[PDB]
């Protein structure tokens, strides 16, 4: 597995990607964000493992820059694969309710601090996060950055095919994605789960594959 990479998205805003091995197919990137407010540092998702996690936040406290919460997107792996470290730690873990019923119905550990209700600042002014409805996962959240217009989509994002629909509402996508698109048009980049960051058109893409998949009811490179 390719070691952890952290990148440069904007002022204050850095993708961290993480690796999965799939079995005989192959890697798979996973993105979250470390956003810096206030000269402090918020995971916007974790990576799937312990040792990520650690050598993610190490990297920025070490240079200055605390480490003052996780907020995961949804309840999969590879959005809240480090909590346990994190709540090892006593570092402030955050996910919707919604998330933190999955995780306890699933055997994982909880994040320490939950949140309803369709917005929810987790600091003010600078980072909201956002229930759009159900789609990929009951569960699932984005995470809207204002000051650079920036949305951490997640696993929601699937503007080339829905994916794992193991946890999905196939049903209630269609509506909640329409919501997404009225709520942040105005993004002016998007950041999905494993594939490209984009636009705003992120958004009006994965209506369209919700709406297509509701009619029809790793990536795939064949073609
Ligand atoms: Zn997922």
């Amino acid at each position: 597995l390719p070691d952890l990479k952290i990148e440069k998205l904007d002022e204050g805003v850095y993708v961290h990607t993480s690796f999965e091995e799939v079995n005989g197919w192959g890697v798979v990137p996973k993105h979250g964000l470390v956003v810096l407010v206030n000269a402090e540092a918020y995971l916007i998702d974790t990576p799937f493992t312990a040792k990520d996690t650690e050598k993610l936040v190490t990297w920025f406290v070490e240079r200055g820059y605390k480490i003052k919460g996780s907020i995961s997107s949804h309840f999969h792996s590879d959005s809240t694969g480090g909590i346990e470290w994190l709540n090892s730690r006593s570092i402030p873990t955050y996910a919707s309710e919604l998330t933190n019923e999955l995780l306890k119905k699933d055997g994982k550990v909880q994040a320490t601090n939950s949140f309803s209700g369709v917005n929810y600042w987790l600091v003010k002014n600078k980072i909201e996060v956002f229930y759009p409805g159900p789609g990929h996962t009951p569960d699932n959240v984005v995470v809207w950055l204002p000051e650079r217009k920036i949305l951490f989509g997640g696993g929601f994002i699937k503007p080339y095919g829905l994916g794992n629909l193991g946890d999905a509402n196939i049903e209630a996508w269609p509506k909640s994605a329409k919501l997404l698109k009225s709520k942040y048009g105005k993004a002016k980049l998007v950041v999905p789960s494993h594939s490209e960051v984009g636009d705003a058109s992120l958004l009006k893409l994965t209506l369209e594959q919700a709406v297509k998949g509701l009619n029809e009811s790793h990536p795939q490179f064949e073609k």
